[PDB]
DNA sequence: TGTACAATGGG
């Protein structure tokens, strides 16, 4: 009952899980969001994922669970200055990518935090493997993570049932790792 | 590349 983990899972344990209809809808803004940013990074010569990372960055005010484990820091501010100015400044036309951008790495936010739950349950099951269970949460978490950026909801498959491929996958390689 | 029943206290 660590401490910093004790109120980790208190806060986890505050977001409600999603409905059907509800992790349809924001597979599909995550979706339409790579797109967006897709169309950005053509316009602009910048890196999709940079763009991504920085689009991320300006949303996360608006968060329910700031701090996670496991989960990439924030570019520096400077970068994040510089890049924003740019997408900011773009032309009408391209403006309203930005806008679905945005809404993308909201959705994309949402989902991550409303399954950070199902990361820990599963993560129970690991220990005592020579990660410790705050270390096992944040192997867990990129498999969360990883999970989000391929899901296909078109499928018609439950988000819970490919995350827990992923889950599993990420901290089995950390464990097999660990071990040497 | 592709990795997919559901699973979020556990069984
Ligand atoms: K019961
Ligand atoms: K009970
Ligand atoms: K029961």
């Amino acid at each position: 009952t660590s401490d910093p983990v004790r109120q980790y899972l208190h806060e986890i344990g505050q977001v409600p899980l999603l409905t059907l209809e509800e992790e349809i809808d924001l597979a599909r803004k995550v979706e339409e969001g790579m797109e967006a940013i897709k169309k950005l990074s053509e316009a602009t010569g910048l890196d999709q994922e940079l763009i991504r990372e920085v689009v991320r960055a300006k949303i996360l005010g608006t968060a329910r669970i700031q701090k996670i484990p496991g989960l990439k820091e924030k570019p520096d501010p400077k970068t994040v200055e510089e890049v924003d100015g740019k997408l900011k400044s773009l032309p009408k036309e391209l403006k309203r990518y930005l806008h679905i951008a945005r809404e993308g790495e909201a959705a994309r936010q949402h989902l991550i935090e409303a399954n950070l739950r199902l990361v820990v349950s599963i993560a129970k099951k690991y220990t005592g493997r020579g990660l410790s269970f705050l270390d096992l949460i944040q192997e867990g978490n990129q498999g969360l993570i990883r999970a989000v950026e391929k899901f296909e909801y078109k499928r018609r498959f439950k988000f819970s049932t490919y995350a827990t491929w992923w889950i599993r996958q990420a901290i089995n390689r950390a464990i097999a790792d660990q071990a040497r």
